[PDB]
């Protein structure tokens, strides 16, 4: 595997991101807190948006270009999307009311932490720019770079608004669980930052601008973005968290997951009046209720031959949308989504 | 005043800017909910910080230069520096547990938004960047206002982290309290954006992008920063909320405050014992004997006397480093903060 290999390298070079970003004496104490929260959030987690840049930058890029500079380039704007999640799920956990993530409780959940965790978010994002004017300023793709990070921090944030919109805590929501609905809120919350920044963020690094060649790219990422975000919503409830790093709360959260939108979709008059009374509510017995519902309607066989449809629809993308980029671009990718 | 007759033009204009972020049917409802995020934070306050990009650019630009577009990016640039004070103001409320601002009850504090707040406030910054590239994208200040806005706001949140640690919930920290920290919090976490910002922006809207012309300007509007979060600081104890539009918070909140660093330089053996017991609790009762010592130590007249000092130091500033800028660009500003 491209990624197992490269996962190592792409590791060791954190401890120069936190040097560069923790190198004025009254600022002293901030900067300590910094290099907390980046070593608590940034670490931990399989590195696979990161690592992303850095194999499609070496496949993109002339070997003879590779430089080590170029490469140096490539590591930093790698660890740039780690940052941009960090500062996602750090408010994510704290927006969904979560508990654990990669294994450790939820930054916020810490003593002495708490709401503080707002500002530290916000300086784990900051510090994006930080490192892309570090290396990047004298570059040609600089402002394609920032706009790009920009353009998908926007994204994200609609896509989350939509997100809590239709969550509301303490209201059915049941009509609002649509397929058209769902997919929507994917495409915006999660598609866009995890699978079309890294790829294009390599691709302007490799002076591939083209309007034309960002959308072709975007066909094939988008519809992997929505099959991760299925995936995630799948194990969210039937995932091993020794193996997933955090508790599922959609059921707790009243989510438009993809599995209520395929419980409303297969459940007969009376299934419905189950999963109106105990969806969205924090009581175990309730959230229990609901997994029951779903084991009943074969929602994890209903998920399994979903993966199956999913791989060759997007396998038919990157026959159709890969060229002139190397198909193998889009086939390491989908290796990592698809188990 | 410069301010007052361009006040009503300013506001004039956030309906174009509500209507150009707010102009794909999916993502409806997110669009709506911004359009009421943007209404509800973004308008209502002074304007003085928006006002001095509008004011700044008259003064610094060629009249035949002004034309309706450049007018128009002028306009725009100061509701920028608005959004950005709408976004850590929102987020600021959160973790100062604070009540009301601008006259009414806090965003997050409203029944059915609370933590959901954390998001509507990054949706504030991402449209910053979103009218930078609908308005100055083919200009040649572009680049330069983008990494001022990067910049302002990474500096503010340093000091925003720099407040928070010095002022920790639980924790009785009196020895941090110096007027060194307070001068460095203070410098970072408000300085910069809301005076230095403004004025930079205007100046590279007018094409002043010199280095030294920047590092002078800065010089003045530090200090000038400086006063203001010393009378922001006397104004959440001494202020009318009628007046402020808001409750404070800074006594039940330990905050670093400069009436508390003014208490600690004059109390006696006796008083600073009074002080350790009472502050940095929620207690009303302990809230007012902090009050109580502080108007026992005469700290309404020591800020007196400290305004006009620093009045005095500000205009020997601008007699020193204003040139070759009109020197109205900063007695205007001067104008607006000292009452
Ligand atoms: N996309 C952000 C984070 C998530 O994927 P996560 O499962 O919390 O990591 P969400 O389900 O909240 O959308
Ligand atoms: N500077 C941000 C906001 C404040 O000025 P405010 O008094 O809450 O408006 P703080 O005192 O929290 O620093
Ligand atoms: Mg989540
Ligand atoms: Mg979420
Ligand atoms: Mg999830
Ligand atoms: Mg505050
Ligand atoms: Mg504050
Ligand atoms: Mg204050």
């Amino acid at each position: 595997d491209v990624y197992a290999q490269e996962k190592q390298d792409f590791v060791q070079h954190f401890s120069q991101i936190v040097r560069v970003l923790t190198e004025h004496p009254e600022i002293g104490d901030a900067i300590a807190r910094l290099k907390e929260v980046l070593e608590y959030n940034t670490i931990g987690g399989k590195y696979n948006r990161g690592l992303t840049v850095v194999v499609a930058f070496r496949e993109l890029v002339e070997p003879r270009k590779q430089d080590a500079d170029s490469l140096q380039r490539a590591w930093t704007v790698g660890w740039c999307v780690e940052l941009l999640q960090a500062f996602f799920l750090v408010a994510d956990d704290i927006m969904d009311s979560s508990l654990t993530r990669r294994g450790q409780i939820c930054w916020y959940q810490k003593p002495g932490v708490g709401l503080d965790a707002i500002n530290d978010a916000n300086l784990l994002e900051a510090c994006i720019y930080r490192l892309l004017k570090l290396y990047c300023r004298e570059q040609p793709y600089y402002l394609n770079l920032i706009e790009l990070f920009l353009q998908s921090s926007y994204q994200t944030e609609i896509g989350q608004t939509l997100d809590l919109l239709t969550a509301p805590q303490g209201n059915v929501d049941l009509v609002r669980f649509t397929e058209k609905r769902y997919k929507s809120i994917v495409k915006y919350k999660t598609a866009f930052y995890s699978f079309y920044l890294p790829i294009a963020a390599a691709m302007y690094m490799a002076g591939i601008d083209g309007e034309k060649e960002h959308a072709n790219a975007k066909k094939i990422l988008l519809e992997m973005g929505e099959f991760a975000q299925i995936q995630d919503d799948y194990l969210d409830l039937f995932g091993d968290p020794s193996v997933t790093g955090k508790i599922g709360t959609d059921i707790q959260d009243n989510k438009c997951s993809w599995l209520v939108v395929q419980c409303l979709q297969r459940a007969t008059p009376e299934q419905y009046q189950i999963l109106k009374e105990n969806y969205g509510q924090k009581e175990a017995e309730k959230v229990a209720r609901v997994k029951a519902l779903y084991e009943e309607l074969d929602l994890p066989a209903v998920f399994l031959q979903y993966e199956e449809d999913s791989y060759s629809h997007i396998m038919a993308l990157i026959e159709q949308y890969a060229a002139p980029l190397p198909p193998a671009v889009f086939l390491g990718l989908a290796r990592k989504i698809y188990k």
